[PDB]
């Protein structure tokens, strides 16, 4: 089998995108944020506690014939920018773009904070990093990915993600009209969950490539691109009267600046992030300031390829045997 479809960004800057999702019996169509850096596939419900919930689709699960109560089995979860949610389990037949999982836990929230509430566009999240994330207790469960992965054409899903414009992913097969050129893997590590792999190393602008190992993570969950504090650095250095303020909380740029590239290695292949895609617009509204997509990692613990640098490629999340990374310029 295998499924496709379209993911669309929740507004002008790319700050998150959203893909149409079918639960339940008949089908309850939710907008979630497919999410590589997680393993919890969690909706706004009928359960959310009233007050935190601000325009979101929900799920009801007495209105799906296939709904079942997980009995027992509660989750709770923490994102790295201090987001959260927590609630209960139902298993249901979950549809992502004509791919049909039957049994998929789906965490229904009790509680979400603030910054889930304001996103009146997100009705969830799908996680699709490994399955030994998950939060789901006593009982961890298995992803979308990992429940379907047996019934694929190809043990794989594809992300590609659009700037400032839709994009796909797809469950089962590789596309080859939707990239230029050939894919380069690299190897992942899922000792921590997620999916983790060494760049080669970075450039910036025109500049030489210098070659340097840069461990990180594949999350398309994460909005920006997230490297060490001697990277980031070099890279603002080239655009004037850039700085980081502590009061901002990163990076900003005078908004009348034309930004440089950014290029990061694959292997011995490059993949090159177009200036704009580092533009994340004023800091407030009507400011001439501009908050940088390029942003350091101290302090994270772990240096994060987010949507700024997915969304230049092609990218393939392998999960053969051995799970591997696959880039392709497009």
């Amino acid at each position: 089998s295998t499924g496709s479809a379209t993911t669309t960004p929740i507004d002008s800057l790319d700050d998150a995108y959203i893909t149409p999702v079918q639960i339940g019996t008949p089908a309850q169509t939710l907008n979630l944020d497919f999410d590589t850096g997680s393993s919890d596939l969690w909706v706004f419900s009928s359960e959310t506690t009233a007050s935190e919930v601000d325009g979101q689709t929900i799920y009801t699960p007495s209105k799906s014939t296939t709904a079942k109560l997980l009995s027992g089995a509660t989750w709770s979860i923490s994102y790295g920018d201090g987001s959260s949610s927590s609630g209960d389990v139902y298993t249901d037949t979950v549809s992502v773009g004509g791919l049909t999982v039957t049994g998929q836990a789906v965490e229904s929230a009790k509680k979400v904070s603030s910054s889930f509430t304001e996103d009146s566009t997100i009705d969830g999240l799908l996680g699709l990093a490994f399955s030994t994330l998950n939060t789901v207790s006593p009982t961890q469960q298995k992803t979308f990915f990992d429940n379907a992965k047996a019934s694929l054409d190809s043990p794989v899903f594809t992300a590609d993600l659009g700037y400032h414009a839709p994009g796909t992913y797809n469950f089962g097969f590789i596309d080859t009209t939707a990239y230029t050129g050939s894919i380069t893997y690299t190897a992942v590590s899922t000792k921590q969950g997620f999916w983790e792999w060494t760049s080669t190393g970075y450039a910036v602008g025109s500049g030489t490539f210098k070659s340097t190992s840069i461990d990180g993570i594949a999350d398309t969950g994460t909005t920006l691109l997230y490297l060490p504090a001697t990277v980031v650095s070099a890279y603002w250095a080239q655009v004037s009267g850039a700085k980081s303020s502590s009061s901002v909380g990163g990076y900003v740029f005078p908004c009348s600046a034309t930004l440089p590239s950014f290029t990061f290695g694959v292997g011995s292949a490059r993949i090159v992030i177009p200036g704009d895609y580092i533009d994340f617009g004023p800091i407030s509204t009507g400011s001439s300031s501009c908050f940088g997509g390029i942003q350091s990692s101290a302090g994270i613990g772990i240096n994060i390829f987010g949507d700024v640098a997915l969304k230049a490629a092609f990218v393939v999340f392998n999960g053969a045997t051995t799970p591997t990374l696959g880039f392709a310029s497009k």
